[PDB]
DNA sequence: AATCTATCACCGCAAGGGATAAATATCTAACACCGTGCGTGTTGACTATTTTACCTCTGGCGGTGATAATGGTTGCATGTACTAAGGAGGTTGT
């Protein structure tokens, strides 16, 4: 599961091809999902977003 | 190894800061003069440069004293821990 899997839900450059995700087996499998990004330019914890 | 779109940004290209070099004006230094005085020159008399001679220093070193003096000094090698060797000699054994 790689960028080669991906669909562009916004605008994303993508100079990271090589991020291999996980794995499927069969001639009938699948797996799908959203994914939320952001640039910004500084920090906060995933639990400490508080507002 | 070529293609570019789409990053994070350098260029795209306006402004303005310091710089340095021109001209001026000041500084000092380099010099040319002058004057001083010293180390320019020969000569001469001095006195003590050196030599040798003489008369008489310093220090070379050889020589050995006598009322008599006639049993001496010397202090700590080391105190432990080992144990291998030689030394002893009587004897109960080879």
């Amino acid at each position: 599961v790689t960028a080669a899997d991906i669909t562009h839900d916004g605008d994303v450059e993508i100079v990271k091809p090589q991020h291999v995700i996980c794995h499927l087996t069969d001639e009938n499998a699948s797996i799908s999902m959203r994914i939320k990004v952001q640039r910004g330019r500084g920090y906060v914890p995933a639990s400490t977003r508080i507002h």
